[PDB]
């Protein structure tokens, strides 16, 4: 009673253009049998939605890409937070949300606008820029590395690493095989930098050590979870900031309406979120016969969630394929739902919101005036190159 569909969600033609194939998913079923990858899928808000917030059906802990951590060894040691399930998950899960908590917003938020502000007036003494090498990538790695308390040296190999991780998610595609081949010294350098002496006092990596007094993880905890925020921490605020002006590009209206009340600079980037799901699919493993939607998937099933296909579901969201920054954004699934929803959303958030507000002071209008090059990716969707011309405000 399950359709059998030949869509290669992970194929370049996908990636180009996932729309229509969004919808034939979604249309075909509550939930559909990819055959091309044997995985069952779920496109549609309501399974997506449900099947994050039932951990101990869907769980995580058999990794949440295609690869079964059962039956296949994992390409680095398994992660602490994200490939782990409660009650494993709790305490690393609670030492994360203090270490990126609000309080810890107020220790960092000056310096975040600050550096965004800057960027912007650097921008517009440019004119024309490429908004991701000179914005989304560019702004990150003025804030966040040094947030982390990262030295200088080696810096270079965050963002291969970023594209090593999200790209491992995949099926065993050339984008994985590419990704994983030679990337011991990736992995080597990240791996180094979570060691307690290489973190600067005071930044993020040193307080998850620093929690290592209080019983909620050991020190042989410590560095895996300062991994964790290497792997997740920088690539997905490149591609959601990259999301966000290309949204503003493409939708002049609505970064006249960002112009006109800049405290829109939060929900803009909050709608860019949804609508451009920079992580567009995790994965689950049943770890029971289940029914879902009608369908009863057996035990040790791999379940693809389409969080960017939830995000445009007309069942949940009216106009889904518009953006519009005064949209009641809550409930989207781009950051997730349920017990391992965005531990860094707060983060996430912050750094997109004063670069809109940024852009919203200070910019008129954006213009694409160069070809727009997308990025490939098995877990993120983004751009490669987006040339635009900032006209001053
Ligand atoms: C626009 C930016 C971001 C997006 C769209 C995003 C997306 C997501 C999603 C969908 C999940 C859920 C994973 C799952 O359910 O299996 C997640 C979890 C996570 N993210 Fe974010 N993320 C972003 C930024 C960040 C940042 C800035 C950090 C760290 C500073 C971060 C660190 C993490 C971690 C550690 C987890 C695992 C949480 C857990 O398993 O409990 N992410 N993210
Ligand atoms: C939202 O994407 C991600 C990606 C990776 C991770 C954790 C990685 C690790 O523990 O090494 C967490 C969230
Ligand atoms: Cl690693």
């Amino acid at each position: 009673t399950i359709p059998h569909l030949a869509i290669d969600p992970f194929s370049l033609d996908f990636f180009d253009d996932p729309y229509p194939d969004q919808q034939t998913l979604r249309d075909a079923g509550p939930v559909v049998y990819l055959d091309k990858w044997n995985v069952y899928g779920v496109a549609r808000y309501a399974e997506v939605h449900a099947v994050l917030n039932d951990p101990t059906t869907f769980c995580s802990s058999r990794g949440v890409g295609l690869s079964d951590f059962k039956k296949e060894k994992p390409w680095r040691p398994p992660s602490l937070i994200l490939e782990a399930d409660p009650p494993a998950h709790t305490r690393p899960r609670a030492v994360l949300s203090k270490v990126l908590s609000p309080a810890t917003m107020k220790t960092i938020r000056d310096g975040f606008a600050a550096a965004a502000d800057a960027k912007v007036d650097e921008l517009l003494q440019r004119g024309c820029i490429d908004a991701i090498a000179d914005l989304a990538e560019a702004y990150p790695l003025s804030v966040f590395p040094d947030a982390m308390g990262l030295k200088q040296e080696g810096r270079e190999h965050l963002l291969p690493y970023a594209g090593l991780v999200f790209n491992a998610f995949g099926p065993p595609n050339e984008l994985r095989q590419t990704a994983i081949e030679r990337s011991a010294p990736h992995q080597a350098y990240v791996n180094e930098q979570c060691q307690r002496p290489n973190l600067a006092p005071g930044g993020f990596g040193a307080c998850i050590h620093a929690f290592t007094d209080t019983g909620e993880i050991t020190p042989d905890e410590a560095p895996l979870l300062v991994r964790s925020l290497l792997s997740a921490g920088l690539d997905t605020t490149v591609n959601g900031i990259g999301a966000a002006v290309y949204c503003l590009a493409r939708f002049p209206g609505e970064l006249q309406r960002l112009r006109s009340d800049p405290t829109l600079a939060r929900n803009a980037f909050e709608e860019a979120v949804r609508f451009e799901s920079p992580v567009q699919t995790f994965f689950r493993t049943t770890t029971r016969e289940v029914e879902l939607g009608g369908a009863v998937i057996g035990e040790g099933e791999k379940v693809l969630m389409f969080l960017g296909s939830a995000n445009r579901d007309p069942r949940r969201w009216s106009d889904p394929d518009l953006y519009d920054i005064t949209r009641k954004t809550s409930g989207h699934v781009g950051f997730g739902s349920g017990v391992h929803m965005c531990v860094g959303q707060l983060v996430a958030r912050l750094e997109g919101e004063v670069m809109l507000s940024a852009l919203a002071r200070k910019v008129a209008a954006i213009d694409i005036d160069g070809p727009v090059k997308r990025r490939f990716n098995n877990t993120l969707r983004g751009l490669e190159s987006l040339p635009v011309k900032l006209t001053p405000a």
